[PDB]
């Protein structure tokens, strides 16, 4: 009764996804400023850094790396569409079709202090992705072949609740990612709460429904220590979710 990954790779049309959430011009551009909030705490002023973040199911967008891209040497984006990597990779190479996150990233300029403009930031952000690969969380090895050094951090953003259909498979997913991560590394997780589905226009896509408790146990359970944890209220619209808020949390790999 869930949403089979193969939908993925040909019913989520990542443009329409970007213009549904991301044009930033509403209960989305409210969500994606806390998110970006939270990501400049995590990434710039505690002391998330080093040298490989990987980011999982990072779909077409970019929002999550602007600022990791100030504390990461490089940084891999992954995702299991390839269209969504297509999109991004649009993005990576400046071409006039590329979503406009212009916006987006003036609004990551002014939290950071408005030390750089637009500009140099996208140009640093440009310079940090290096690899931009095919993943899938449910398998032991989500990157399949491809090996990558153990990295220092691993951020994904509304991705596990889209990618697991039942609660063991995300304690599994929890797991299979940390097999990324260093001893000690980082796992940055931010994603809705209590959402059995999302819509991308008429295009019905499941997520997993768990509240708070759930995804604390399963991380708990796949091996990790919790540092700090938010829950915030605000859900999406609802023409596009029935979320109860959304969570992110950062842990440290045992
Ligand atoms: N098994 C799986 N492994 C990895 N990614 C998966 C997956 N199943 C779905 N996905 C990806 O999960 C993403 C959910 S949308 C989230 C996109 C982006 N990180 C953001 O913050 O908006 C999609 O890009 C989808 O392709
Ligand atoms: C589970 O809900 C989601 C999953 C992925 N992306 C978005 C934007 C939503 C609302």
């Amino acid at each position: 009764g869930f949403t089979s990954k193969d939908t993925y790779l040909s019913h989520f049309n990542p443009r329409d996804y970007l213009e549904k959430y991301y044009k930033f011009g509403s209960a989305e551009s409210q969500i994606l400023k806390h998110l970006l909030k939270n990501l400049f705490k995590i990434f710039c002023l505690d002391g998330v850094k080093g040298d490989l973040l990987i980011d999982i199911g990072s779909g077409p967008t970019i929002y999550q790396l602007l600022s990791a891209c100030e504390s990461f040497k490089e940084i891999v984006v992954t995702d299991y569409s390839d269209q969504n990597l297509q999109e991004l990779e649009k993005w990576l190479k400046a071409a006039p079709a590329a979503f406009d996150w212009s916006p987006v990233v003036t609004y990551v300029c002014d939290l950071e202090g408005n030390r750089v403009k637009g500009p140099e930031k996208e140009e640093k952000l440009r310079q940090a992705v290096k690899q931009v690969l095919k993943c899938d969380v449910t398998q032991s090895q989500p990157l399949g072949a491809v090996p990558l050094p153990p990295a220092d951090c691993v951020l994904s953003t509304l991705c596990l609740d889209a990618a697991c259909p039942d609660l063991p498979t995300y304690c599994r997913a929890l797991r299979n990612l940390g097999s990324l991560l260093k001893p000690g590394g980082f796992l940055v997780i931010m994603d809705a709460l209590k959402s059995s589905y999302y819509m991308i226009g008429e295009q019905k896509f499941s997520s997993l429904p768990l509240g708070r408790e759930a995804v604390e146990a399963a991380v708990k359970e796949a091996g990790y220590t919790i540092e700090w944890f938010e829950v915030i209220s605000q859900s999406y619209s609802s023409t596009m979710a029935n979320n109860e808020g959304l969570f992110s949390l950062v842990a440290r790999k045992l």
